[PDB]
């Protein structure tokens, strides 16, 4: 698939399972619009979010739960949510990659070529 | 002053100079209101956003704008910026520096509360 | 595999590819001895590197050549390499992660029950 | 001072106090040399370890005490320390700032370099 998330603990040493993750698109008067969500698997992946035709060029929004995971560990966090914004463009494979700490928060990207 | 923004690059392994920073805060009607604003200096840092007086609680966004940042150095990064968003104050006022750490397709974001 | 190294690129946005990796376990006289070793594939990742019944506990070093890889696509880098160094112990398998940026890196360890 | 390290705390938000740092320097039968030591005070920093004299050119390795941190707090952390490893002083004296970011699971160190 064109859009693949991947987050991990950095507390726990493993994958963060069953975070939320909310996708929106920017549309034309510069709001977001929901355009798909999941919560991290097993291994910390969510797949499946969308498919090469609905993923058009435009700017997203990965907003990823945090709070609610640490809550759930029963740790004290401080951000409210983990939010990647980036333009996506024709030229393509995108993993968001996020390592979690409870007081920081890293992600990158993995852009590739089929 | 209560919050403070810290700004690195990891490809010049310098600090990030001439980065605007936009602080916004969330209002009753669940809109971002804008709070302060500003420029990293040649240390990267970014002192006097505000003060105790007006810094209340509150949920707060931070908005480093990396892109331009990038973009003014030659390279098309990836991210649009770099966003940190909490809750500040819920236990009486504290101090925040928010560190980030700039790569042209990552970015990192630590806190470091202190109670005076 | 019990062991598998991950290696991302910061300033491309990629796989760092053909990446020395060396891998160590500290000896009885507190000397480090070759263990296992490769480059890492098109997609980052150096599997293989060792057996279960080869990977006993004990203290490795996992050396990643950094600066060979920064060199060869022209960037100036800060580290010689860079070094992740654990105890391995008996209770699963070990991702051992890593990102790259010319003056900065990262690891993370992502350790999972098989 | 020409060598600083400065090392934060992912979990508690805060400056990583009393840390032990060990550096080394390369010497010409290819070993390690003892250079300098210390502890990382209350801010999280570790300011003399050296001089503009001692600090000559060469490979140092900056080795970072993260486990005795991690237990001490209670935690068992993955990592024995974290290692930073770099040449020095290859282009004329430079100021060098080691910043370091602990979790328990990971760690990420990143080197400011500036030339006075
Ligand atoms: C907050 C601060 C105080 C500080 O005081 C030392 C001084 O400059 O005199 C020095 C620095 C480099 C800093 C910023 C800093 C410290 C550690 C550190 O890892 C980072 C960048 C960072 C940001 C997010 C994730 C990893 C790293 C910045
Ligand atoms: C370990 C892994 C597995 C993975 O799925 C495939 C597999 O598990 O083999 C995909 C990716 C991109 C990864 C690597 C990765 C995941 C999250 C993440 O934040 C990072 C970057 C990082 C590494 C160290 C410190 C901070 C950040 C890499």
């Amino acid at each position: 698939c064109p859009l693949m998330v991947k987050v991990l603990d950095a507390v726990r040493g493993s994958p963060a399972i069953n975070v939320a993750v909310h996708v929106f698109r920017k549309a034309a008067d510069d709001t977001w619009e929901p355009f798909a969500s999941g919560k991290t698997s097993e291994s910390g992946e969510l797949h499946g979010l969308t498919t090469e035709e609905e993923f058009v060029e435009g700017i997203y929004k990965v907003e990823i739960d945090t709070k609610s995971y640490w809550k759930a560990l029963g740790i004290s966090p401080f951000h409210e949510h983990a939010e990647v914004v980036f333009t996506a463009n024709d030229s393509r494979r995108y993993t968001i990659a996020a390592l979690l700490s409870p007081y920081s928060y890293s992600t990158t990207a993995v852009v590739t070529n089929p």
